[PDB]
């Protein structure tokens, strides 16, 4: 899963690839979630993707602050956009 | 690019598609370059590539605020983990 | 996402679809948490990894009484299997 | 199939990868077959699809059998909501 | 699925299709199968594998015949090496 | 290529998969050579498509046959389907 | 299978389609059947590989006739480095 | 990259592999360009991608020329079906 | 990675690999973002692709630098087209 | 090829796209191309490898000149960073 070596590559670079790559598919959950409850027919199933889709979410944000704590970039980036006002291409 | 048939889709879950998509771009892209960073032989192509990676960061928080402000969820999970203390579990 | 057209499925047949390819993408999360979990140097990140696991677990089994209960075949079987003693083979 | 090395995983570990990505084939072989007993032209083609479609899904149910009795938290999760006749988001 | 549009392709072209798909993905899980059947290191999943295995080829040879009897040349071939004495690069 | 690393899997086992992608790969290139085969406008390359799609019938047989000298599940049921009457189903 | 929408791609363009991807399709097998029959340990099935071999490559050569029949460049291009001697790179 | 471990493949066959795989890219390539000759709406653009496809195809023609130089079933089939008149399929 | 071992690639070849599948990831991306800005229905949204995807070209720019500096064909070919006019095919 | 219906797409943005993508597989074919340069072991194939490697260099300037031509900002950050000397962050 990992493009270079593992004999190279710091300790810590890892670890964020094991939290980065899990944001991803995280993320990518949520997107399907929510596509597939827009598109679902049957009531039932649709609370079923509604719920796990939140809960996706919850462990986006878990690792996320996961990421910031660990990451002197991750935080400084984060703390400048995340919780602000007006545009976003500036803050 | 989505599962399900844009013609029932909502528009804003398109929307939000277009969001996180981009996220996982961004952070994957961060994955790669730290990789990359800690493999490369040569000083100024290390250089390019931290300085890429960083602008990555910068464009996953943009994407991610964003989110925050158009899903309610997004925003109750972001909240309630990021900035904080103590375990990230116990909370 | 769908091998045949939808002009020709049945409305049911598109929920099940909906319903298997959550529980394939839960499932898979499932392996690769736990991986992770062991190969995770990071104290702090394994229990984040640790719990969006056993998470994942109750979204697919969410996600699976789902199909028993709109499958007559799925219910047999299960109920054949699940919660048995002795080999799993031949009883 | 794995994504860390098989050095870090535990052998407990990797048997229940195995597992897991068998229920994974066989569910997405459940929804292609499905998907093609409605499409197809044949009869004699969508006999066969549709027995062999209940004998993955038996293949899936002793293979998930297997998962309950090796993994605590899937015999937690799966004892909560399977074989449940109320609504599922509230068990 | 399918490379060319459905309308220009002869109705029995798109079963043989849906029935030659259906035989690669059974030959696909008898391989696989096999593969984790030989590095199992717990009993009872062997077991299940190696079942589901054997009734993977069951459905293959299923499947197969079909072909056989919906075209001229797998009838053809077939007859000609399928139960034979000797090389098979001869007969 | 393989699953489990080479060093658990028995030698026979590998001969079968490499017997094995190679019946997929034949099958494969058939249901792509009569698609476009339906599908070509020119009368030059549709004869050259068809011959080569019942090249690689023959091929596939050669094959099927070792995998039946070689595992003796698959020529009990291949010996059980193959070169029938009736529905496929009851054999 | 293609990348521009049909409306726009001459008739003839989508023939040369269908004739080159039919070339790939033939030089990977070609490639894969040459690995296998280095790495198999059966007589018998490295004959039948390396069989289909062969004839995989009489069909690329059929295929690649028709290109260089139905196309000038392809016309031009071969004829200058096929069936020379000498260093190849050099026109 | 190869299917069967490098230590087990001769010499001979990785270069045949390295000079296969590149006729195939070149061959893809050759086809995607077509496709966006005939879809582009930019002449300059066009002119380029015209440019760079018959330079795909030289590079293929070099290629190929070396395969049937190390090849003798290249070579024998190279020169049955190449610069012939008449029907392919009868050569 | 990489296709070959890298203890046969040479130091600078790993380098200029890093770099180039580098460049391929920033121009994906801003393909991708510039069809999302046109997609896209929210303008907060559309703001903050076409800021990411403006800088994403920056990366190319640099990253394209890089590769100038250390390789002696792209510094050839580089500097007979870039900023020039009239036909690009003509120099 | 695209991940958005090309009703909404912009003509000029599918021309990029068109452009974008040749760029990446030219790309990808001269680090291939080098790769196995380095691991081939007959000197013939290594010259017909190389000599193709080269040229797909040079489609990549044509086709990257073209963007830089339909493109304002790669033409302004191509022409900040493209045959200049020092550090190439600065
Ligand atoms: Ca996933
Ligand atoms: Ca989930
Ligand atoms: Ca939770
Ligand atoms: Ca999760
Ligand atoms: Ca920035
Ligand atoms: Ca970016
Ligand atoms: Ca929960
Ligand atoms: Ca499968
Ligand atoms: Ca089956
Ligand atoms: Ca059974
Ligand atoms: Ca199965
Ligand atoms: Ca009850
Ligand atoms: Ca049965
Ligand atoms: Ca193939
Ligand atoms: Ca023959
Ligand atoms: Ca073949
Ligand atoms: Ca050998
Ligand atoms: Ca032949
Ligand atoms: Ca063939
Ligand atoms: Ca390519
Ligand atoms: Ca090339
Ligand atoms: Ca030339
Ligand atoms: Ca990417
Ligand atoms: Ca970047
Ligand atoms: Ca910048
Ligand atoms: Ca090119
Ligand atoms: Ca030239």
């Amino acid at each position: 899963s990992t493009h270079e070596p593992l004999e190279v590559l710091k300790e810590e670079t890892v670890n964020r690839h094991r939290a980065i790559v899990s944001v991803m598919e995280e993320l990518e959950a949520v997107d399907w979630y929510d596509q597939r409850v827009d598109a679902s027919t049957d009531p039932e199933l649709t609370a079923i993707l509604a719920h796990n889709r939140d809960e996706e979410k919850e462990a986006a944000a878990m690792t996320l602050e996961w990421l910031r704590r660990n990451d002197a970039k991750w935080a400084e980036h984060l703390r400048t956009y995340l919780f602000t006002e007006g545009p976003i291409t500036a803050a």
